[PDB]
């Protein structure tokens, strides 16, 4: 899957580092205090790592009808797991959170 | 889950009428010959239906950084199975497709 325009300038994983304040996390969580956020970001053109075929029908139809219908937009396929450190009503916490940072990325 | 706008303004199923000519599909697919296309649609805004919690996090990084951080997108949480009859190298088949139509939305 090779990408028109870029390459890297399509829908990808990014890094995008965030404070705890960043997040609204400050008061609750204590580490890490700074995130380091992987997320989907980019254009998705035409047959561009399609999901799906309901993927591609948005593409037909956004290209018709571009007021009504949008783009594919780029979303994770998967997600990584994360460990936080939290403040809790009566302590403290380590906990895993499943669906936090994205794994890999497509257009759907 | 309240809307902020409409409601019916923000991420949440639609349906889009379109011509086997308007998909690409008129040279391969009998019937339908006019499908009913049900698609995610709407502004996805602070807590509107996020799917999760990476959903919460691209809100507010996209609020932070909007040039670097898109907003969480209408996307399908599910799909609609769908028939069509579409045309072989050797014949004709009625076939079911599983993710052409969506079935319900979240922001994502």
């Amino acid at each position: 899957d090779h990408c028109p325009l870029g390459p890297g300038r399509c829908c990808r994983l990014h890094t995008v580092r965030a404070s705890l304040e960043d997040l609204g996390w400050a008061d609750w969580v204590l580490s890490p205090r700074e995130v380091q956020v992987t997320m989907c970001i980019g254009a998705c053109p035409s047959q561009f790592r399609a999901a799906n075929m309901h993927a591609q029908i948005k593409t037909s139809l956004h290209r018709l009808k571009p007021d009504t219908v949008p783009a594919p937009c780029c979303v994770p396929a998967s997600y990584n797991p994360m460990v936080l450190i939290q403040k809790t009503d009566t302590g403290v916490s380590l906990q895993t959170y499943d669906d936090l940072l994205a794994k890999d990325c497509h257009c759907i």
